[PDB]
């Protein structure tokens, strides 16, 4: 808890898990550096309690946690997990970024989620 991603999350309105070419899918951050630019995606499910009394499955969200930090801090890049999925900017150093960490909700609002230029935020997903 106090753990938080330092991102506002990607919304999935499809059936295909989020997945970024080679090179695409790492959020903006100006206080961070190129080596710095690597990480995962990791989804987040909800569901609530229809009027029928069945649970409703919500659109998955998927937040972005920097290489080496996050609630899989230890997952080395290209680690296979359901749930998680790797980007990285080319150049960026495979190093775990505990120079950045998590953000606490407490202290830091979320950054909100913008994509560099020229990317493709793969079908049915938003930035919300």
């Amino acid at each position: 808890n106090n753990t938080a991603s330092w991102f506002t999350a990607l919304t999935q309105h499809g059936k295909e898990d989020l997945k970024f070419p080679r090179g695409q899918g790492v959020p903006i951050n100006t206080n961070s550096s190129p080596d710095d630019q690597i990480g995962y995606y990791r989804r987040a499910t909800r569901r609530i309690r229809g009027g029928d009394g069945k649970m409703k499955d919500l659109s998955p969200r998927w937040y972005f946690y920097y290489l080496g930090t996050g609630p899989e801090a230890g997952l080395p890049y290209g680690a296979n997990k359901d749930g998680i999925i790797w980007v990285a900017t080319e150049g960026a150093l495979n190093t775990p970024k505990d120079h950045i960490g998590t953000r606490n909700p407490a202290n830091n609002a979320a950054i909100v989620l913008q994509l560099p230029q020229g990317t493709t935020l793969p079908k049915g997903f938003y930035a919300e």
